[PDB]
């Protein structure tokens, strides 16, 4: 399977948005590290994690056996589970937010500029 051939799933109701860790995550390098996930209504995603450096990766939602996953452009596959204003994602808890960090915002705009209109 190729990333290009992955069938992009529309976001289920309530999942589209910006999601960000609100406190220390034991999975991350240090307590001040932050992870964010963008989910568009069409099912495009962006996984942006930062501390001393930023690592950001576009992806796509996939529906497999009625469960939702993020599939990154490098073919990492991560189940996404939502409960209200929080998601479980790659061993972290992210909360719904209205705005992401500037460096996630900038990286997202940059990535999107090479994609379709």
């Amino acid at each position: 399977d190729r990333y290009e051939d992955v069938v992009k799933a529309p976001a289920p109701a309530g999942l589209a948005g910006f999601w960000q860790t609100k406190g220390p995550q034991s999975a991350m390098m240090s307590p001040d590290a932050i992870a964010s996930l963008i989910v568009t209504k069409e099912g495009d995603t962006f996984d942006c994690r930062q501390w001393q450096r930023v690592i950001a990766q576009p992806g796509k939602l996939m529906n497999r056996d009625s469960e939702i996953y993020n599939v990154t452009a490098s073919l990492d596959i991560y189940p996404v589970e939502r409960e209200g204003n929080t998601i479980s994602y790659d061993r972290m808890t992210l909360s719904r937010v209205e705005r992401l960090t500037p460096e996630c915002e900038k990286a997202w705009a940059k990535a999107r500029a090479t994609g379709p209109v």
